[PDB]
């Protein structure tokens, strides 16, 4: 069967916590009063909720309303433990309130206000200055919650908010994070397609904190190379010979046969034999201004098949990327 993993950094930190702290199954959550808060616009809705603008008129302050659908009932007080647990760390979004909503008779989540562009949008417009910039602020957000015991595992940039005017940026969506316990065996449906790790895609289940640098990685290489996403597969097989097809298919294996894993046999007629690139070979004219061999080594740092080799994101802030960003 499988070998074990462990996390190389923060491994204990829930074992020496009171149990409050992580058994989110036990928390009692203090409700607040829903007259406060007044919906203005929908924003969006995702497979576990809806987002609204809202205003709150006990201090007329703009605010974001998340009114959960009525399903996967342990998922909610995960969520709600995990916003306590984090509220006030860098770059963590705030969990205002929350309020029980009379017409869903689901709880609402009420946070403080975030004026994001757009993604796509935004990422069409970042100098290398500012990738650098916004990905330091990321990493303090990842480093924080690594360093409390919670696992993202959802990083892409949808839940990535940020508000250019001030260069400020919150992490947020928090509804598929964890509390990382050495030795427990976690579900690998987590993430989107695009930025799941190699970890993920062979059914690899006692994975940590290093998922969210395997992540963190694919929005890296999308913003450098000016590509989105990244590693483009139809479907989670072809996510992973997407992967494949740039860190080739030795290391692939070398990745499995460590951990004593096989990949599915579907994979038989469609992996094929690929090569590890080079990096240089994603540059041309268009993304060369946002490369440069500091941004490379750094990215080739964070993306690899072991999930124990990739720079935690404490060492990735070490990076000499970093060196030209304005402490
Ligand atoms: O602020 C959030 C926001 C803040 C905290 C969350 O947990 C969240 O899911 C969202 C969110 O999904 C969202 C959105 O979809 C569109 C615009 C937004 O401002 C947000």
């Amino acid at each position: 069967g499988p070998v074990p993993s462990r996390a190389r950094v923060y491994t204990d930190v829930n074992t020496h916590r009171p149990r409050e702290y992580w058994d989110y199954e036990s928390h009692v959550v203090e409700w607040g009063n829903q007259d406060d808060y007044q919906l203005v616009r929908k924003l969006g809705r995702g497979k576990y909720s809806e987002v609204f603008e809202a205003i709150n008129i006990t201090n007329n302050e703009k605010v974001v309303v998340k009114i959960l659908k009525p399903v996967k009932k342990k998922k909610i007080k995960r969520e709600i433990k995990i916003l306590e647990n984090l509220r006030g760390g860098p770059n963590i979004i705030t969990l205002a309130d929350i309020v029980k909503d009379p017409v869903s008779r689901t709880p609402a989540l009420v946070f403080e206000h975030v004026n994001n562009t757009d993604f796509k949008q935004l990422y069409q417009t970042l100098t290398d200055y500012d990738i650098r910039f916004y990905m330091y602020e990321i990493l303090k957000a990842l480093d924080y919650c690594h360093s409390m015991g919670i696992m993202h595992r959802d990083v892409k940039p949808h839940n990535v908010m940020i508000d250019h005017e001030h260069r400020k940026l919150r992490l947020i969506d928090w509804g598929l994070a964890e509390f990382y316990h050495p030795g427990q065996e976690y579900n690998v449906r987590v993430a989107s397609r695009y930025f799941k790790g190699p970890e993920l895609l062979v059914d690899y289940q006692m994975y940590d904190y290093s998922l969210d640098m395997w992540s963190l990685g694919c929005m890296l290489a999308s913003m450098i190379f000016r590509k989105e996403p990244f590693f483009h597969g139809h479907d989670n097989y072809d996510q992973l010979v997407r992967i494949a097809k740039v860190l080739g298919t030795e290391d692939l294996y070398d990745y499995i046969d460590k951990y004593n894993i096989e990949l599915d046999p579907r994979f038989n007629d469609i992996l094929g034999r690929h090569s590890r690139k080079r990096w240089e070979r994603f540059v041309h004219s268009e993304n060369q201004h946002l490369v440069s061999p500091e941004a490379l080594d750094f990215l080739d740092k964070l993306l690899r098949y072991d999930h124990q080799s990739r720079l935690t994101a404490r060492e990735a802030m070490e990076h000499p990327y970093f060196y030209t960003v304005v402490k």
